[PDB]
């Protein structure tokens, strides 16, 4: 019971450790600043809005600002939308933050600015402005910038904001920013490294530009730095999903040996894409403390073979080699040169791309003794032979994976990885097959592999009947996905063999539940004694020889996608208790089954210790509310995305346990008259996306309200006559929780309030 | 135009030809009959309604009725609707039907009526009370029948339709009705044939039924009997997807060897479902003109390798013997009978679900010499070998259905597929291998397969890279569909040596498509010099190694469930014109694409000769209308289920060629003021599902209107104010086709006029 209420369109939270008020308008649709932001505001963030305009008016009484996101207001047109396109660039007049004496963090990103912003405190540590149409760096307008440690600059001259010119930096145009720690300027379309750059450099970003040769002295001072990024300059473009323009003669980026001398702290090196033919080992000579090395997107087939410079590199924790193969060859065999063997700290290991036919477990050898190898992936080689048995000699290894392959009986293509906008792992030692043309599997195909606690065989070509047979070696699996494949549960022994299997997924194998007359044993459950979750999702399953799914251990299913609306067709009881004897089951999703009505005898069928259920997007035209009774430990029930049109009588006598109702996106037009009258156990409701007129006090009471975590009432049709007088009130000085209370909980009417929000009326006038 | 406006809420057609009155109220939420039919209504139907009763009051005036159409006004609860269920059953007054001396039909189904209505008139010749609670029949009730032809009593009693006990038929019930040709009591629980039946019977149905025995006398006198079906009396249970009580000891239908001898006119014999384990000759012994033979869900597998009654059967045109499995047995080989070889009328052979591993020339040996073969249906067999070559000696048929085996290098399983409700066989010879195991294909496995004009490998498992040599032997195929397999287009050579190909279905191959840094040649349709259309859908196709598709050719291209706004990525121009030069292109369906917004050269790069483009269900929230100018030749824009605010200021301006225009589902709030003016060449515009409240005269011209074939306006928000005085008077005076007037063409308000149809709608008011 709030005695003002908030009428600000923008979340405000309080952090009284940190001394900070954070005022958040992102996506407001706001013109203006609003008006009535807290005086004591540190950190306001405005943006994707369409705000013309910033002048000392803006920030007059926010003296305590500490950070201001401005970003996106004038974003560039093609980034942006189209319905909404920008008409004319932001305008920042002068004096804007210069009072600002306590502006730490700016960020002006994506508003088409021509010019570094002039005028700022001399407190900035943080300026960004990417994405604008800044093309020309002088000296002079760095001048004010003293004190900066972080700047980006980067995204103002590329294919999807071209500014038509080379990036022009004067000479020591940073060199006097004396506290510079971070510089990027990537997707500027710059021809030479800027020099001299700022010995307190700890990081450098100039990836995706036209720099074609590096000078020897360009980074003879920075003797701090530990990343250093210099990928997509001269760029490989074979197969590029973007605009990509190689350096001529197909010539690489050009580094001379002795480039990397001064860089004693580099930690991060980033060679990806500058079609690279050779790596000299004189590059690291004086790199002793190099982690990461990115070598991706090269032409560096050969060097693999040869690889004298991993001689230099014994403290390397991560090496990437993906996308090097030769455009036009399929080897035989992948060549691993021994020096491999010496990357002794080595724990990460990626070399996807490199396209070859059989993989021998020989051709790993200079892998054998490197003790933290952690993960070594193999995918995307076109691989047709692998005898699987050759990775028992990497069973310290998390994840093994030859995913995407030919095995048989958007990363490294996207422009920027990180370009700024506006799993079974867990369990133990992995083995990744997926995608691959695996179209029969036996035990001797796992021997071996006893060790294995995941088995990754998604999106496979297994077209066979499982008996229990199949996996005999696999005693430690605990997880095994099976989805996409063509399971024929022809036996009830299916997986049987997988004695500590805890998580099974046979999702998107529909093609034998597809034809009709066939057997199909979902029976097969009892035989797993430690089974935990279930998938069995888009098997479009509409007919079962067996009438009982059973299991002492299981606790989620999830059978979505299925037919259950022809299984329990009206006047057919056979498969009523199809999930009763799940015996321990608390999560059941049966959305997306075609239910337009619930028969008589689900909920009785359903089994004792059912937590969770869903029951979204089925058409459900109608439900027996009071059958919930039988549900007697129902937590959370969700049945958004149907075409229901009441709510219970009284949600109290239906379920004494319902902590979490969702009913959003239904075609509810009222409450009622007692909906939650003594429904005290309730705790979240979302009753949004719906088509209700009236909330009145005897349906929505209090005494329920103010205990509720959340309640959801957005993109509803509110009346906003004096009827609804109360809904208004205490939607204005209510303390719970109502998302989008300032931004989609509108007025449909009547004539004058059609569009406005409710946190903004005035209903004064009912009161006379 | 129209001086007195059509307000009754039903279809009025008039066929001066057969001199009809219809009038068809199906589906329009009626509590009663609507008032003002014509006096001239012959065909009335009010199918789908909640009309309560039936009383003299009823067809007052209506005395010209020829058919009364009352289904499903009261459907059982287990058949019908559960959001709006029958409170009580249908009311027929007496005299209801008496004074309608010219009523020839009448249907009262699905109404749960108790008893057979009395007082119909004696002009009645069918009589339809399916779906009802009427499951005792008395020589009595049946007398006012006197001159009945056609009569429906089935789905009476049955699991979706119980009435607990046995039917019961008094003796001679139907004896004196000596007219009548058809009988059909099936689906309701009968205990044995009612005899004597009227010798004048034609078709006599009496399946899914407790029919143990038939005596030897049952069919004694039916000597006109064309179609005779005893299916599902004692039915073969295994996977019956409905609730099936099979006979004791797993006996058959007992059918005496002379039971058929009076059926000398037998044109249909139905025995599906029927448990028989033999089928004597001695039955056709007198039936020689038999046509349709139906022994589906039987035990007759060892009777297939005897089959000594096909001596008696040389005048049968269509065979079915499928699903006769042996429960538990999984057989070697097919064993036809020598016997076969005596069908020489024989055009349709199905035998599927007989279940054989292995398929050999020679066991289709008896078929050799049927001259008039056209189908050959032994789909889900679980075939695993076969040599395709062997149907060289079937080069006449039709059809030669293998889908759904396992080969590699609902209908006979429904309760009653004749329940009532309230390709590329055209090209010439098919061979059907879809739903198969075949990973891999080679040209030997098409050998003497060159007469082939349509071959559907449709899910398959074919994971390859096609290069123009894997079909060399299909010289005559002309439409192949390839979709749902792994198709690698890392050839521009795939499919080239299938010279005569007009039609390419590679939709949902989408699993290369899906994995980055693949190399995709789209341009592979260069060499199909007469490919007429090619379908590539659902293949999630976001980037191509070739930036154009070429044909001299290709008039049809559907490439929806792509990723076109990944492909034209705003920035990135180079697949702009890829379907440019496809020069005979004239249909381009890019639905389902993601395109939030089409960039500019997207219209300009469109090929020369595009009539139809449809851009539905991409979210495109912007269009720029004038662009149509360079799709010079265009006539059907599908815009439909978008989200488009406004269409053009001025159509015409936009393109001088389009006819049709759909934009229904989309967010137009408002026509422009002369949106339509001098659009000489519209012939359909639908503008349903939208949110337009007025539409003024300047927008719809109308010397426009009078050319439109069609105008769809439901589902919109119009405000019936006096504004809408010209639009309310156009409505209700126009000759102009517009759908749904009387149902979907409603008023959102104000208040009083809230859910009101505006041809309805009186503004005399606004003219005082
Ligand atoms: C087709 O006709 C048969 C009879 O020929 C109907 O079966 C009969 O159904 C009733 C009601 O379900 C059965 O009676 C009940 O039996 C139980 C168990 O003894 C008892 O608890 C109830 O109070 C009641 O007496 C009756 O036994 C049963 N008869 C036979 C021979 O099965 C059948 O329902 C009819 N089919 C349909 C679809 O209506
Ligand atoms: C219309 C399909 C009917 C079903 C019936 C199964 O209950 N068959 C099948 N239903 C499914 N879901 N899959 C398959 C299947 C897959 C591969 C090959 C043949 C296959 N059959 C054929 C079949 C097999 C057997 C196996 N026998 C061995 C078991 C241990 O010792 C003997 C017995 C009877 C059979 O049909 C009569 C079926
Ligand atoms: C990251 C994959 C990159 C692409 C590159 C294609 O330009 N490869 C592939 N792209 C697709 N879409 N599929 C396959 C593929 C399928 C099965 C086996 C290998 C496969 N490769 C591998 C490859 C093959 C060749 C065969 N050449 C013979 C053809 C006739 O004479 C020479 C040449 C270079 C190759 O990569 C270097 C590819
Ligand atoms: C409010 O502004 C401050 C200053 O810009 C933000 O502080 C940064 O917080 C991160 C941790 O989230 C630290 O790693 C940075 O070093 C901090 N920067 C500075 C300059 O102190 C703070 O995160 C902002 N808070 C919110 C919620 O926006
Ligand atoms: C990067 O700079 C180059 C020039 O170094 C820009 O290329 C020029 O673009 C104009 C306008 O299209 C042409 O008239 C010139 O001939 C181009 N010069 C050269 C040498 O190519 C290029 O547009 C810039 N990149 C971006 C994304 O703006
Ligand atoms: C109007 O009623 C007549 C009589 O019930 C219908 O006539 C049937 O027409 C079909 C098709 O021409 C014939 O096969 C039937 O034999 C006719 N039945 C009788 C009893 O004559 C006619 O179809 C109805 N028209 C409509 C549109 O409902
Ligand atoms: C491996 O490749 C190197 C060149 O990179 C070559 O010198 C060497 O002979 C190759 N060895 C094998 C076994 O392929
Ligand atoms: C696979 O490798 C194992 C040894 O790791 C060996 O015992 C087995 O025979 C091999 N199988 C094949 C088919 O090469
Ligand atoms: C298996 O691999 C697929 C991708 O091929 C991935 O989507 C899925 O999440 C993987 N399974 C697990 C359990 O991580
Ligand atoms: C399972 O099938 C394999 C062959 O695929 C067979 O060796 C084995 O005996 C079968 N299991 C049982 C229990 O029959
Ligand atoms: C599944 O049901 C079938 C009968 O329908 C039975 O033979 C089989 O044993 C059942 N499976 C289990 C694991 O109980
Ligand atoms: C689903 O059940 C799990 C426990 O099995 C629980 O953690 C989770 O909160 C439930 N889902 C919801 C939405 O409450
Ligand atoms: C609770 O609901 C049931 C069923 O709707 C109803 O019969 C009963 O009277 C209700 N309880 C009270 C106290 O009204
Ligand atoms: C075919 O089946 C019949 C029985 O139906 C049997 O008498 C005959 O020997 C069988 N012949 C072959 C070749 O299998
Ligand atoms: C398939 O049959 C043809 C004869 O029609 C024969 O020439 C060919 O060798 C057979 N192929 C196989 C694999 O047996
Ligand atoms: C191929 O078979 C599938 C069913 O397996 C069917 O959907 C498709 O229409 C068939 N193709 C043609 C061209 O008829
Ligand atoms: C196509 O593949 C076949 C089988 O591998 C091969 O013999 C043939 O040479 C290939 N075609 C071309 C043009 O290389
Ligand atoms: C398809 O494009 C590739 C280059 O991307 C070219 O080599 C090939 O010849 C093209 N194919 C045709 C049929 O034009
Ligand atoms: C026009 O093309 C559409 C596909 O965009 C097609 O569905 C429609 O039937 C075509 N109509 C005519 C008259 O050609
Ligand atoms: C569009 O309208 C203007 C004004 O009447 C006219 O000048 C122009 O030629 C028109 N364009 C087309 C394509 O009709
Ligand atoms: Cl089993
Ligand atoms: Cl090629």
């Amino acid at each position: 019971a709030r005695w003002f209420p908030k009428t600000l369109p923008c979340d405000v939270t309080l952090d009284v450790s940190k001394n900070h008020v954070i005022v958040d308008c992102t996506d407001k649709h706001l013109t203006e600043i609003p008006g009535g932001i807290p005086t004591n505001t540190t950190n306001l963030t405005l943006t994707i809005n369409h705000i013309p305009d910033i002048s000392p008016a803006s920030f007059h009484r926010l003296v305590h600002l500490v950070e201001i996101d401005f970003r996106c207001n004038c974003v560039p047109i093609r980034l942006g939308s189209k319905s909404n396109m920008c008409p004319r660039r932001l305008q920042i007049k002068p004096r804007s933050f210069s009072g600002l004496t306590y502006l730490k963090s700016l960020y002006l990103d994506g508003n088409q600015l021509l010019e570094i912003p002039q005028g700022l405190p001399p407190s900035l540590q943080l300026l960004s402005l990417e994405a604008n149409n800044i093309f020309s760096i002088r000296k002079e307008q760095l001048t004010e910038l003293a004190n900066i440690e972080i700047l980006y600059l980067g995204q103002n001259c590329y294919y999807r904001n071209p500014c038509y010119v080379s990036y022009s930096i004067e000479k020591d145009a940073f060199l006097n920013l004396t506290k510079l720690k971070v510089l990027s300027l990537k997707d500027n379309n710059v021809t030479t490294v800027p020099t001299v750059l700022p010995s307190t450099l700890t990081e450098l970003y100039l990836y995706n530009n036209m720099i074609a040769e590096i000078q020897e002295d360009d980074f003879n001072n920075l003797n701090q730095l530990q990343i250093l990024d210099l990928s997509g300059n001269c760029p490989r473009c074979y197969n590029a999903p973007f605009p990509c323009t190689p350096c001529k003669n197909n010539s690489p980026l050009q580094i001379p040996v002795n480039a990397f001398d001064a860089l004693t702290e580099l930690k991060v090196l980033r060679l990806h894409s500058n079609s690279l033919q050779h790596v000299p080992p004189r590059w690291f000579k004086n790199i002793n403390n190099l982690q990461e090395l990115d070598l991706s997107q090269n032409f560096l087939a050969k060097e693999i073979g040869d690889a004298k410079f991993l001689h230099f590199l014994p403290n390397l924790i991560q090496l990437d080699l993906s996308f090097n193969f030769e455009l036009q060859v399929y080897r035989a065999s992948m060549n691993l040169s021994q020096a491999f063997s010496s990357l002794k700290s080595l724990k990460i290991l990626r070399i996807r791309g490199y396209v070859f036919k059989e993989l021998k477990s020989f051709q790993l050898s200079p892998l054998h003794n490197l003790q933290n190898l952690e993960v070594l992936d193999l995918g995307t080689n076109f691989i047709k032979i692998a005898n699987l048995s050759m990775f028992k000699q990497f069973k310290r290894l998390k994840v093994i994976d030859l995913s995407v392959n030919k095995i048989s009986p958007l990363y490294y293509f996207r422009y920027d990885k990180y370009a700024r906008s506006c799993s079974c792992y867990k369990y133990g030692q992995t083995l990744d097959l997926s995608k691959n043309s695996i179209f029969f599997i036996k035990s001797s195909d796992f021997q071996h592999l006893s060790f294995l606690k995941c088995l990754n065989l998604s999106g496979n070509l297994i077209s066979q009947t499982l008996n229990g047979s199949e996996f005999q070696p696999l005693a430690e699996l605990r997880y095994l996905d099976f989805s996409n494949n063509r399971l024929d549960l022809l036996h009830s022994t299916a997986f049987e063999e997988l004695r500590k299997l805890e998580v099974l997924d046979i999702s998107s194998n529909s093609h034998y539940f597809q034809s009709e007359g066939i057997t199909h044993m979902l029976n097969f459950t009892k035989n797993l004694k430690v089974l935990q979750k279930l998938m069995m999702n888009d098997n479009d399953i509409s007919s079962s020889t067996s009438r009982t799914m059973e299991s002492e251990s299981l606790r989620t299913l999830e059978f979505r996608g299925n037919h259950l609306d022809v299984l329990w067709r009206d006047g057919d009881n056979r498969y009523l208790q199809l999930f009763k004897n799940l015996l321990k089951l608390e999560e059941l999703d049966i959305s997306k089954n075609s239910l337009s009505f619930l028969p008589s005898g689900v909920f009785d069928g359903m089994p004792p210790n059912l937590k969770n259920l869903s029951l979204a997007k089925n058409g459900l035209k109608s439900f027996i509310w009071e059958k919930l009774r039988y549900l007697k430990n129902l937590e959370t029930l969700d049945l958004s995305h149907n075409q229901l049109t009441t709510v219970p009588e009284r949600l109290s006598n239906c379920s004494r346990s319902l902590k979490n109702l969702i009913l959003k996106n239904n075609q509810i037009r009222s409450l009622t008259k007692y909906f939650l009258q003594d429904a005290f156990q309730l705790r979240y409701l979302d009753l949004s996306s719906n088509k209700i007129q009236m909330i009145q006090k005897t349906s929505f009471p209090e005494n329920v309200l103010n205990n509720l975590k959340m309640l959801l009432l957005h993109h509803n049709r509110f009346l906003c006559t004096c009827d609804a007088v109360w809904f208004v009130w205490w939607v204005q000085h209510t303390e719970v929780t109502i998302p989008y209370l300032a931004t989609d909980v509108t007025c449909v009417g009547p004539g004058a309030h059609k569009g406005q929000s409710v946190i903004s009326l005035d209903l004064y006038t009912c009161e006379l």
